[PDB]
């Protein structure tokens, strides 16, 4: 397991899973290529009634209507396809492991969505995969896509050394 | 909030809470003055039947019989008063926040025990408080004892920026 | 306030102010996209008569005729629009706070110029804003453009927690 | 020049100057052996009328009456010889370089006091020099006492690579 | 000498030598622009008979037939010009200093090859030099190309402060 | 394997091997308790005729007559039992792996001496083992004494992931 690495801003390499360990109910990461892909993940603690919360994403101050009816944490993918388009909750990962993953591969961005321990992967298209950089607000790990089933196991069951 | 700080080994200052954010089911920290105080905390994931697990603590390979009948994580304080005495589970913090705290103050070591969100503080005596250093295996924070009620709130309810 | 961060080389995100705290009379930062924008800032201590000083900028050894008739520090923006064009002092920030700022936004690079506490912002055009990376030689901070008035206050009056 | 090093807590080695570069008007460092020596340095920006400001020092919340009638920064050594004794401004370094130095040597703690560029060294006695650790709140450097005249030059004239 | 810097992933600036100090017989670095340039260097310890070893490069699991008949270490440049083309050992640096260098300059990637202390530089062409980033698995240094003869001296004779 | 860790100054925990990877012909580490134990290791490159070289050790400027008639590196333990006693070459580790080890255990300091791949351990006595801190000038690792045979294998054969 490569990591843990402290919060930083960098352009992740293609074909590597970025496994982020969220530690608070704020902005988990900000990922964009500044042309056609903007994704910021906000973490919602369990049992949150519909509320407007303010988040700083991509240098802007945005308001999101968020909620969480579950016992688990919810990580909301806020997406827009242009700097002028409005953010919307495109995907959600409901998790008690607090692990979030993002991968650049095959001209697409891959993340985990659904509910642990049965979260699965999905893709978003982009015309500029190379320029996708990320601002990671928490500790994170780097896993080669050749070991994705290990990343899948971490996303759904958490980081465990003992069985 | 002072932090987060990456895992390290140092002698913590007196009158400051060390708030450690555990991220796996291994050794959370190792604290000793090498004279009359040894404490290592091991993290047990939820729903673990009685099992013998091996841990490396203070350079030695030790076997502990651990269990967890709860939905929450259990952080087991393994204590001995001399390098020849046997470790025993002195205290336990049952938590879903995965936050562990240790403080050097008033000639004593203070930690949090019980079950969140109602965990409380306890003390252990020592004749050498100054030589107590720690090996921290996870991200951690530093909180002055003047802000202990904030540390108490984090231990019991987790790190939250939004309300 | 995001920081402080140790000296590093990275591609700063768009819409964030990079606030750099200079600590010596050398190269403060080097910023280029390798196509049409090169800016290196050199710091001149107070009361420097006209003198030729040598600086390593973008891997090259360059000589600049610098001076400072003021009681304050002078941060000289040395700019060229191509790797073959000659550097020239395009802008100057005269400051006693030793804080320098650079922002990528709206297809332009923004910096602070003038004299504290009345320094203002200016822009430089570029056809490739995304590829602008920076080599920062000192501690620096990251401020969202939504909080630029706070960055303006720091540039002109320094970092103050107490009023 | 050894450094710069990011803020940390450690036990400095004997016979080395710790040269700290203050960056705000807060607590610069906290140094104690927990037996007979407590020193915390607070930084006062220029032109401050007599005012009560609150500082967190050694985990406690203390109020200090501070002032600065000068154009330069003032670094106030707040000292007490026991955890029950009251802090008092024992020494002051008036500086425009914002560099502060502390040295453990010959059974004593040495710092710089006076006004730059003519600041000189002074000593404080202690019965336990080995247990003196420090919480450094800013970037700092390490200089062997064999090169103290270089540390003296930095304290009084600042860090300069060019002449 | 700029460094040492801990292992990281970043886009190196043009006109700077990246001098990497290998510390094990694994992947030294991975460099690609994701369009027409892939180079991963694997380190072979002395006296290795022809053997198939597995390496994780660019997130993929690859098998390389490697050997080393020499008393010195061999650093094998495994290159491909497209994600579908097969890796092949394009160049080799036989060294007892364990120092490896890569430079982006003049639209080309430059490395050191041959046998120390007479290793020389070579170039590889690319249509996208700006997007070449690197995953460095060991401590590394940064040297301006204006001081390449110093980098040459390090590559061939090692890092020496004393003569 | 715990590490690598960047150069730092700290008090190593008892019962852990500190495995230091030397990268130049200078001071490898400085270890003392300031009462009865001083050890600084200097690295001598291969084929050095008898020469006086200057080293900064424990803040003092000292001259050592060093030599190396071997093809391998020599790491010289310069020891004194008091701040007034003269340094002398107490032990030497002749190595082509450039790995140096120091351990605090059983009231003694343990290091590796001899010639790789047959270097063995030795002990030095001290009345104050707890106050022994170290200034490490290179990357280093931490190995529990329960895994000393692994540390022995690294000291004598180097860090190898592949067989
Ligand atoms: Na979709
Ligand atoms: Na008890
Ligand atoms: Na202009
Ligand atoms: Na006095
Ligand atoms: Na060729
Ligand atoms: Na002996």
């Amino acid at each position: 397991l490569d990591g843990p690495y402290q919060p930083t801003t960098f352009t992740p390499p293609i074909d590597y899973w970025i496994l982020i360990n969220s530690n608070t109910n704020g902005v988990v990461y900000e990922s964009t290529n500044n042309s056609d892909f903007w994704t910021a993940v906000v973490a919602i603690e369990p049992h949150v009634n519909p509320v407007d919360r303010q988040y700083t994403v991509f240098g802007e101050n945005k308001q999101f209507n968020v909620r969480n009816d579950s016992d688990k944490w919810k990580f909301l993918e806020m997406f827009r396809s242009s700097s002028q388009n409005e953010f919307y909750n495109r995907r959600t990962l409901t998790s008690d492991t607090k692990l979030v993953g993002i991968l650049k591969y095959g001209g697409r961005i891959w993340t985990f969505h659904g509910e642990t321990p049965r979260a699965t992967t999905d893709s978003s298209n982009t015309a500029n995969l190379n320029d996708i950089s990320i601002i990671i607000h928490s500790e994170f790990y780097i896993i080669p896509r050749s070991q994705e089933s290990k990343c899948n196991e971490y996303i759904n069951n958490g980081l465990l050394e003992h069985h």
